[PDB]
């Protein structure tokens, strides 16, 4: 039978679900977590080949190793071995929707390897096999003999192996195909690939041995007090003698335990479980757990003879913490928690969704590092090391059910059908089973974009029965429904409405009082970083802090889906969508993340960071009032640091000591400071660092800071008179000026500055022009598509608007001499097609000095679409090393997303100033700058600015970033205004309206000159 | 007002006047104004205004200009937002139109006076034969900003010689949440640090 169509088939022969096991038989190793002999890895070198359908598998691959297959390391996804290709599709499925059919061409991976079993395995118990992830579906075989089947690509599927082994030598044949009926609840947006792709293992258990164990802690009223309850349930050979025993330890201190026979309480009119014992656990003052203190006990469950002797000890970390939602909140140890989550997806650029100890650990250091405290699975459980790590370094979790039917039209065709409830029961059923314990695990989730079914009902009831100690989310079908206990939409604005028919998306403040609403709301998804992204993000903190019910969210998300391709000379590259001859694909859209695939943060990962302290501050005369918003510990590793400077200077500084209690405020008072008579604008920054290191950071790492404007000393000094007055020389062309070894050339018939000379070097590749369009970012393009114009996207009504193509009118261009100066005047006007989009009018007045300072003035077309931006741009003939400015940095940020940078003097070399994105946009842009300095120019005012070896045309027509090639020279764009990026969601307008540019007229100057 | 800078060039079919002066107390340098004045062959005069604040010092009411017109005429007639008095936090109301008023119409009694009857979001403003074109907000009275600061009561204002006439480039709300604290909402106080206006007066 095709049991890969059929949803009522989702296993044979397969072992019940369970809480990580490893069998030890030594008390003691069980208690440190040791290695254990009876738990042996398969992982490694393994033998496939690859079949385009399980009709082409030949019969004699069960009972012999296939001639042409080659050796390959598993885990491992085969795509990326190069097999076949990897797809990448959002929400269309990879397959033809016609359930529970999948396409006759299904690439099979037929996978073998040949392994020793001891003897002594098999004179006695029970031995098992365990694949933790095959993608989608398999079939297996031990010694040429049929053992079973399994579906679910995301939890563990285990099968007895005892009657099919022999001592020494065996081999074991898995068949796993691409496509199956469980392919309809894994439509999450990701690449999709398959095969064998999380570790192998074999396990020893005993005949008489424990089958599962639940830990729960419950608490008296002020946390003070608990009692640790562990129901443990045998499978075998019950017997009078057999009991369990629960131990519970600190460190290498035994702070409780229990012992008791088999048999639990009545329950029933036909008695009670005769399998099972539950043993309850008295413990005084418990070390609490939550992600900012991670306190763990570990609780040895020992099954034994009453007499002594030891027949399997199973065991855990535990984490004492209470999570309820009360009164609308969700409090965590009694404490209403603020979510500082990200979406994370497991990811690896060359090893596809193999997933790694180093990696795991490499993420969770960088999201801590960067203020995160929670982690959603989006949109699957995970690789079980996971959750220890989360629950070792401190990181609350969603685990979400593998259940995904975005594609359906409607999306809940599958979810409201009785028929596909088996299916999805097992996906959530068999997840509980096996994460039930771990501390870091905190909420329940459903699964994700699959509507609103009655199976999602039924199951959200299931939980809520059997796991009474977390809430229970899904946001499908509008957020709010029956099924969730929190309110938790993906992509809900702070103060806009989205009033979709049937599953609007209100403003999150508004949503909290609907007429009869009560409950918590946490965005499951919100912030999408695709590209240069994270604008407006401040305005969730600010609400988030604002009202108590609106408790966080999951930023979509932490690491972009790019995968490494290479070129002829076998450089490699970053890849996205079709990038492997998929289609139809997604392009891009795979890309969303906080760092890229190689874990190198994008720059809106500092913006995260930075909203996402907890310490916030007040600045009231020269008293910094500092509140920390820590739950439960107390600032001990942490020190204030201050320096106050002049445009850049510094001036003084200092450090205090940070003491404040969870919720607490300490006054920090400033010392008697500069009163300097010097021109300038003083600034405050403060920074909190940690002393010593952390298991998760290095000492001396910076978690928080702010700045803020101290006294400014306005500058009324007169520049010294100069000993000299350009010169002008004309001709109906051009205007040329001359001052000592200094030349500027006007042309009379474009109306621009065409070339500089300093000395007698040529300054300009390109003439200095208005612009008023970007190289459009990854949410200006949304969803348009060439094959799908989207006329509501930024890009698409610039495009239909003329800004790409319109051409500058000469109106007017004068030139005039003065007492100490040339003034050049002109005007032009900007038209498409009839229609005049903008004026340009501007002076250049070149003085004496050499300075040259520009006015520009300019009308935008109240009915055109707001432009980009307004500014200058021109190609720089020098490249120069650094970039050095006194503006707000060192990272590129956009108007609305600048809150992380800090007003100061800096200096970078002039790669840094270009973010590398890997799908090419207006990017390494940096705001209220005042000076800006490089190679011999110096260029005033109060701009934005952007300078790089790209230009804006180049980057909006190379689709990655590695076919970019450096132009000539300098490209430098030089702003007034510069329109915010948006990025609430990336597949509409997500740009608020007060980073728009509609004020009709604008006004900008700026001073060129030398050094 | 400190003088800086007071100069004169003439360019081909105009001259230009170019200032500059700060204003200060107690050595601090309060505001900037820099200015342009430009008079052409049809006699417009065309004034340009770049502002700075320092940034420590309250946030100003206004930036803007005044002066004290020796004639007084019977209307006063704009394009701009109207018919009645309107701020920037309380003009949802008005409309932009052409609108033309007998000059007592373009002051407000308040009982306890106060700077009133301004209008914003004006394009063009007539009062006897002069026109000033922009985008500004304006009042037009015969009391003085000073007279109407030192007079409790409506009853004891006196009309001053002429009109006095306030034209600025930018205005800070009227608040109201409360009448007993700070009420004015941040983004109708004048924090931007530097401020651009522009105005050309001519002869109607
Ligand atoms: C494009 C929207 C209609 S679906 C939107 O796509 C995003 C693509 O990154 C993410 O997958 C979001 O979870 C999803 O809601
Ligand atoms: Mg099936
Ligand atoms: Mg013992
Ligand atoms: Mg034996
Ligand atoms: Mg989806
Ligand atoms: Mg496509
Ligand atoms: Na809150
Ligand atoms: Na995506
Ligand atoms: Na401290
Ligand atoms: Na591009
Ligand atoms: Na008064």
């Amino acid at each position: 039978r095709r049991d890969w169509e059929n949803p009522g088939v989702t296993q044979l022969n397969r072992l019940a679900a369970h809480p990580p096991f490893a069998s030890w038989r030594n008390s003691e190793e069980a208690r440190t977590d040791r290695p254990s002999q009876q738990l042996r890895s398969l992982n490694g070198e393994w033998r496939f080949a690859w079949f385009p359908a399980p009709e082409a598998v030949p019969e004699s691959w069960l009972e012999c190793d296939l001639p042409e297959a080659d050796t390959v390391v598993v885990p491992s996804n085969w795509q990326m071995h190069g097999y076949d290709a990897p797809i990448y599709t959002n929400v269309t499925y990879p397959i033809t929707v016609n359930p529970p059919f999948v396409p006759t061409e299904n690439p099979t991976g037929c996978y073998s390897l040949t392994f020793n079993v001891d003897e002594s395995w098999l004179q006695e118990g029970q031995t098992r096999i365990i694949f933790d992830g095959v993608n989608s579906a398999f079939h297996l075989w031990c010694n040429g003999r049929w053992v079973g089947y399994g579906q679910d690509s995301r939890l563990p599927s285990e099968f007895d192996l005892s009657a099919f082994l022999r001592a020494g030598e065996n081999r074991l044949a898995v068949m796993v195909l691409r496509w199956s009926d469980g392919s309809y609840l894994e439509d999450q947006d990701m690449w999709r690939m398959s095969g064998i792709f999380r570790d192998v293992s074999l396990l020893h258990k005993p005949t008489t041995q424990i089958s599962d164990f639940h830990v729960a802690t419950r608490f008296n009223d002020d946390f003070s007090r608990a009692v640790l309850e562990a129901e443990v349930q045998m499978c075998g050979e019950l017997r009078d003698y057999l009991r369990v025993t629960v131990s519970l330890w600190q460190g290498e201190t035994q702070v409780a335990s229990g012992t008791a026979p088999f048999g639990g309480e009545i329950i029933d009119e036909r008695g009670g479980y005769a399998d099972r014992v539950t043993l309850r656990l008295n413990v005084e003052n418990p070390k609490l757990w939550s992600a900012e203190i991670p306190n763990l006990y570990r609780a040895v469950v020992e099954l034994h003879t009453a007499d002594g002797t030891l027949i399997e000890a199973e065991a855990c970390d535990v984490g004492f913490r209470e999570v309820r939602i009360e009164n609308g909140l969700l409090l965590l140890n009694g404490k209403p928690l603020l979510i500082r989550g990200v979406n994370r997806h497991e990811h690896h650029p060359l090893h596809g969704q193999v997933m790694d100890e180093q990696t795991m650990v490499q993420d969770i250091l960088l999201m801590k590092q960067n203020n995160f405290n929670a982690v959603r699975c989006s949109h699957y459980p995970n690789h079980p090391l996971w959750y220890t790590l989360c629950d070792r370094y401190g990181l609350y979790v969603v685990d979400e059910a593998n259940i995904e039917t975005h594609g359906m039209v409607p999306m809940n065709r599958l979810t409201d059908d009785p028929r596909w409830l088996p299916a999805m029961s097992e996906r959530v059923t068999r997840m509980v089973q096996r994460d039930r314990n771990h501390p870091s695990v905190i909420i329940w989730s459903l699964g994700n974009e699959s509507g609103h079914g009655a199976n999602h009902d039924a199951l959200y009831r299931w939980i809520k029965s059997v796991d009474p100690s977390r809430p229970v989310q899904y946001e499908g079908g509008g957020a709010d429904t029956t099924a969730t206990d929190i309110i938790c939409p993906m992509y809900a604005r702070v103060d806009e409405d989205q009033p979709f028919p049937a599953v609007p998306k209100w403003s999150i403040k508004k949503w909290l009082s609907l007429p009869g609403e009560t409950r918590p709301l946490i965005l499951c998804e919100y912030a999408h970083a695709m590209g240069n992204s994270l604008g407006g993000f401040a305005k969730y903190w600010q609400a988030f802090r604002q009202y108590p019910r609106l408790q966080g969210g999951f930023v979509w998300d932490w690491v972009d889906q790019s995968l490494i391709k290479y070129d002829e000379n076998g450089n490699p590259w970053s890849a996205y969508g079709g990038d492997f001859g998929d289609t139809p694909n997604d392009r891009q859209f795979c890309m969303n993340g906080l760092v890229f695939a190689d874990r190198t943060p994008h720059p809106a990962l500092t913006e995260a960071k930075h909203q996402q302290q907890f310490f916030q501050f007040r600045l009231s005369g020269q008293t910094i009032e500092v509140t920390s918003e820590y739950l439960f510990r107390h600032s001990d590793n942490e020190l204030l640091h201050w320096m106050v400077a002049l445009d850049g200077k510094p001036l003084a500084s200092g450090e205090v000591p940070l003491d404040v209690a969870p919720q607490g405020k300490q006054l920090i008072e400033l010392p008697e400071l500069p009163q300097p008579e010097s021109a300038g604008q003083l600034w405050l920054t403060v920074r909190v660092v940690q002393p010593n290191a952390t298991a998760w950071s290095e000492a001396g790492h910076i978690s928080a800071w702010q700045q803020w404007r101290l006294a400014e000393n306005l500058s009324v000094t007169l520049p010294a008179a100069s000993h000299a007055i350009p010169h002008l020389t004309t001709s109906e062309m051009d205007f040329c000026i001359e001052l000592g070894n200094k030349r500027w050339q006007f042309n009379r018939q474009s109306g621009f500055l065409s070339q500089m000379w300093i000395g007698d070097k040529k300054q300009l590749l390109t003439p200095l022009r208005d612009q008023f369009t970007r190289a459009p970012l990854d949410n200006d393009i949304a969803v348009s598509e060439a094959t799908r114009i989207d006329p509501n996207a930024w890009v698409e009504r610039w495009k239909a608007a003329g800004h790409y193509q319109a051409e500058a009118a000469l109106l007017q261009c004068t030139a005039d001499t003065l007492a100490d100066a040339v003034l050049i005047t002109t005007a032009h006007a900007w038209q498409h097609q009839g229609k005049t989009l903008f004026i340009s009018r501007k002076t250049y007045r070149i003085d004496g000095s050499g300075q040259m300072a520009i006015t520009v003035d300019v009308e935008v077309a109240s009915d055109t679409p707001h432009p980009a931006r307004i500014g200058l741009n021109c190609q720089l003939a020098q490249v120069a090393e650094r970039v050095n400015w006194l503006g707000l940095g060192p990272q590129e940020n956009y108007p609305d997303r600048l809150t992380a940078a800090c007003f100061d003097r800096w200096d970078l070399p002039l790669s840094d100033m270009y973010t590398p994105y890997v799908f090419p946009s207006e990017n390494g842009l940096r705001c209220g700058t005042r000076e800006l300095n490089y190679g011999p120019h110096q260029w005033r005012g109060d701009f934005q600015f952007n300078i790089s070896r790209y230009s804006q045309q180049q980057l909006m027509e190379t689709s990655h970033r590695h076919l970019l090639h450096a132009e000539e020279g300098t490209w430098l764009n030089i702003d007034g205004f510069h329109m915010g990026i948006g990025g609430d969601d990336s597949w509409s307008p997500s740009v608020s309206a007060e980073f728009q540019l509609s004020a009709g007229r604008y006004h900008y100057q700026l001073v060129w000159c030398q050094k």
